[PDB]
Parts: C-alpha cells; structure tokens; sequence
C-alpha cells in the first residue's frame, strides 16, 4: 500500500541536536513520524562501531536507542570491525540505495549519494525520483510537502505506491 521506507540514521542523526553529535533520538523521532501515519515497512541503516563505547571525537548521545530499535526489527546495523586496531567501516550507503531500489521504496536522507549516482544510473535516476529529504526543528521531524519541488507529488502521494 504505501511504499517502504529506507534511513540513513547516520544522517538523520547527525542532523538532530548538534550538527557534530550523533544524536540517536533524532533517528527515533523520524521513525515515529512514520509509524504515526501507519507506515509498517521501516528499515533504518547505521554501521555497527555505533553500539561501540563511544570516544571523544565520535559523541553520541542516547546510544540505547539504536539497539532498543534493532529489537524491534526497525534498525539493520551494517558491517564494520577493527582489523590490526583500525576501524574498518563497509560502506553504509550501498545497503541504504540498493535496499530502497530493490524493494522500490523511499530513501529518508538529505545525502544525495553522489558517488553511488555515478555507478550505476538506474540508481541515479532512482535516487533522483526517490530522495526524501527533510528538516528537523528541534525535536519535530519536517520533510516537505513538496518532495520533488514544485512540479512534483504531493508528500502524500510520494509515500504512496499510486495516488
């Protein structure tokens, strides 16, 4: 019925609170504005390092939520691990673009994926159709009414399989 929903919760996260803290419930407060309009296909992406004790130049704040929303098969964390001490991280935005392709779905994020656009170009199309990008003010999570500017569907009609 509605189509499903894919996040970058390292995005949405760095967005919320401070722009240099990782601010968890950010991803939180996205999620619910989902599930609030009866959304049930939700699948937020973040690297696993994030459940790691948290250091210095990594803050983060509210860390229990990422895996309280794993529990609730919400929250997929993608791969990475220390290899000779060094964290090695697999690229989290491949997971986010070939999930929503695959399943043709909405991507939540206001990364454009530049990179990701210049691989494949059903992905650059896909990315261009399906971005939904949005504003947090202080805990209120806004995307726009106007997903693909002015000569595009409505919000509504964007999360929707057909109008």
């Amino acid at each position: 019925d509605l189509r499903p929903v894919v996040i970058d919760g390292s995005n949405v996260a760095m967005s919320h609170g401070n722009k240099e803290v990782f601010s968890c419930r950010g991803i939180l407060l996205a999620v619910n504005w989902f599930l609030e309009r009866g959304h049930t296909d939700i699948t937020v992406f973040v690297p696993s390092w994030r459940k790691e004790q948290p250091r210095p130049d990594v803050p983060i704040t509210d860390q229990h939520i990422l895996r309280e929303l794993e529990k609730k098969k919400i929250l997929v964390f993608t791969p990475s691990r220390r290899v000779g001490g060094k964290r090695v991280v697999c690229y989290d935005d491949r997971f986010i673009v070939k999930l929503a392709y695959e399943s043709d779905g909405i991507v939540v994020s206001n990364d454009t994926y530049r990179d990701l656009q210049g691989e494949r170009q059903e992905w650059k199309r896909f990315i261009e159709e399906r971005l939904l990008m949005y504003s947090f003010v202080n805990d209120k999570f806004m995307p726009p009414d106007d997903p693909l500017g002015r000569h595009g569907p409505s919000l509504d009609n964007f999360l929707r399989k057909k109008p």
